[PDB]
């Protein structure tokens, strides 16, 4: 599913991710705009072997079970695929414990590069909320 800009910003909000460890919904917003272009179906490889999987891109080097990933941890206990649905629970709570371990959002490297210090606000503007 390809998630209107104003569509996903009510679905985070609903799943608790606005002001999230004090990042407001624009960040949340923003990030996934690069990440996943909005799209929940959305998936990349990395030069190390493991996945990037949905809406925010999280990693299967880490946090999510793909079977293809030697090596790799499963902090979210989950499959990988469950963060392909069109419903974004699992991303959501998952993104819930990666922004939680230390780095904040630094752990999305285009949230640094391309949101974090600008008019994040932007995102949110004229969505009924
Ligand atoms: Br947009
Ligand atoms: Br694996
Ligand atoms: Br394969
Ligand atoms: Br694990
Ligand atoms: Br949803
Ligand atoms: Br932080
Ligand atoms: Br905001
Ligand atoms: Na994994």
């Amino acid at each position: 599913k390809v998630f209107g800009r104003c569509e996903l910003a009510a679905a985070m909000k609903r799943h608790g991710l606005d002001n999230y460890r004090g990042y407001s919904l624009g960040n949340w917003v923003c990030a996934a705009k690069f990440e996943s272009n909005f799209n929940t179906q959305a998936t990349n490889r990395n030069t190390d072997g493991s996945t990037d999987y949905g809406i925010l891109q999280i990693n299967s080097r880490w946090w999510c079970n793909d079977g293809r990933t030697p090596g790799s941890r499963n902090l979210c206990n989950i499959p990988c695929s469950a963060l392909l649905s069109s419903d974004i629970t699992a991303s959501v709570n998952c993104a819930k414990k990666i922004v939680s371990d230390g780095n904040g959002m630094n752990a999305w490297v285009a949230w640094r590069n391309r949101c974090k210090g600008t008019d994040v606000q932007a995102w949110i503007r004229g969505c009924r909320l």
